[PDB]
């Protein structure tokens, strides 16, 4: 059933997941030496390409084939346009690998056919605290420990194959050449999420959605008047004011984060990421990248009423194209990055974040049930959506743990 997953380091079923009880590698690694610098062959009418993801004219290149061939919804209606500008700070975090960067290319046309990026991140991705208390109960604790501290691995996204070439197992060899470059590196282990089922999932959380402008989403065909307000004389007015929302902030001493507040929020937000079983340690150089604000790209704010950070949030933007509607062009959304709040309930926190995201134009605001989304959901008047995002490793055993334990925001 799985031609190419098959051959993979990774769990094959549900019952070889559930016997997993601690965190370790499928295959213990090689070494460097063991992997070859001759690249994966490929079709003598194809060839590997390494973009440069700082160099504006291979931004625009890779930004071109995800606009015209990336992720689109199941009816085809909408497909993510993410700009030029989040394609290079996604992509090229501190020490970024620049071969982790890798595309494919048609020699005669030199037409751009397929791309894949890896970036580094630290994981916390030893065993699960509920398996760890299994462990202890048994007296195999250190069994259970030995992966705990960080590791540096690498984050898979933006596996992308054009429209023509679809169907013809270019994903496979992409993959393969992606992995030859990280294992070079002495890196062993990914991480990556997708919206399709593959086998097989640690940690799988349902889409919700918060809708910003129910009005456009109703004429792009995102959502519809749902039908208990057609009892009303006017569906879409109601549908408006069940979604209205504040005009400004109205939390005290909420502004834009400032490089200044780089080591305060790493300092709340590493303590807060420590609560969950799976998530990502930040130098300050990475709480830099991820959460200055860029425009159009990434937005943080602070509360500092009495000159201490004690709470922040922060959500990225990736627009969608809308396909073939007279009025609208672009679906503009809002998803939920990451937060942290001490002095302020978490639902105040991210009221405000509803509240920033509407008066900048978004038109909903997205977040996977991880971190502690679910414990806003009602209140903020969030719908699980019909889609889920998996979280997968390459090459890590890990015990299938709740999507609250997860604490990775991917982009
Ligand atoms: C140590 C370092 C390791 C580094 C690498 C770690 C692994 C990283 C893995 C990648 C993480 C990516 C994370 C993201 O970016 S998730 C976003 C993925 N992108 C899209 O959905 C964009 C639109 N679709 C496409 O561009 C294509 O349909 C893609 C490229 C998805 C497949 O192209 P195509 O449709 O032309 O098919 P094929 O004949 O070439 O290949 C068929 C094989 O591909 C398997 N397939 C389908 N979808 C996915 C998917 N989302 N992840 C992994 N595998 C996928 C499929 O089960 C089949 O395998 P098998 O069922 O026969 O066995
Ligand atoms: C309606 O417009 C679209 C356009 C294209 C695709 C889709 C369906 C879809 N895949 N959604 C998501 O992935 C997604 C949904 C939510 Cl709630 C939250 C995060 C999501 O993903 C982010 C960005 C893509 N990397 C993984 C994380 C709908
Ligand atoms: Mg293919």
């Amino acid at each position: 059933a799985h031609a190419f997953w098959s051959t993979q380091p990774v769990p094959q079923t549900e019952d070889e997941t559930e016997k997993i009880v601690f965190a370790g590698p499928m295959d213990e690694p090689k070494t460097v030496a063991d992997i070859p610098e001759e690249p994966y062959p490929i079709a003598s009418t194809f060839e590997w390409w390494t973009p440069n993801m700082e160099a504006a004219d291979d931004i625009h290149a890779i930004y071109e084939l995800l606009r015209d061939n990336y992720v689109e919804d199941d009816d085809s209606m909408f497909r993510f346009n993410y700009s030029e500008e989040f394609l290079q700070w996604a992509l090229c975090p501190p020490n970024y690998i620049p071969d982790w960067h890798v595309a494919v290319r048609r020699k005669a046309d030199k037409k751009l056919l397929a791309f894949i990026a890896g970036v580094p991140v630290t994981l916390r991705m030893g065993t699960p605290k509920y398996m760890k208390v299994k462990a202890q109960e048994k007296g195999e604790g250190e069994e259970a420990a030995k992966y705990d501290e960080p590791r540096h691995i690498c984050e898979i996204n933006f596996l992308c194959v054009h429209k023509q070439l679809r169907e013809k197992r270019l994903a496979p060899i992409l993959i393969k050449e992606a992995t030859r470059r990280v294992n070079r590196t002495n890196v062993w282990q990914a991480v990556y999420t997708a919206g399709v089922l593959l086998p097989t999932p640690y940690a799988s959380g349902q889409y919700f959605h918060r809708s910003l402008n129910p009005e456009k989403l109703v004429e792009i065909r995102f959502s519809g008047i749902p039908a208990q307000y057609q009892k009303f004389q006017n569906p879409m007015a109601m549908l408006k004011r069940n979604y209205q929302l504040p005009s400004a902030p109205k939390n005290s001493g909420l502004r834009e984060m400032k490089p200044s507040d780089v080591p305060q929020v790493r300092r709340i937000l590493m303590n807060y990421l420590d609560s969950f079983d799976v998530g990502p340690v930040f130098s300050d150089a990475e709480i830099s990248h991820y959460l200055l604000p860029r425009d159009g790209v990434v937005f943080t704010y602070v509360v500092e009423n009495d000159k201490k950070v004690t709470d922040f949030f922060s959500f990225y933007r990736i627009p969608s194209t809308v396909i073939g509607n007279s009025n609208y062009n672009l679906l503009n959304a809002a998803y939920v990055h990451y937060y942290a709040a001490t002095s302020i309930p978490l639902h105040q926190l991210i009221l405000d974040l509803l509240i920033v995201a509407h008066s900048r134009g978004f038109d909903v605001c997205n977040m996977v049930e991880i971190l502690d989304n679910r414990s806003f959901v009602e209140q903020l008047k969030f719908g699980a959506g019909d889609g889920h995002l998996r979280y997968y490793f390459y090459n890590w055993a890990y015990p299938k743990i709740k999507p609250s334990q997860v604490a990775l925001v991917m982009l």
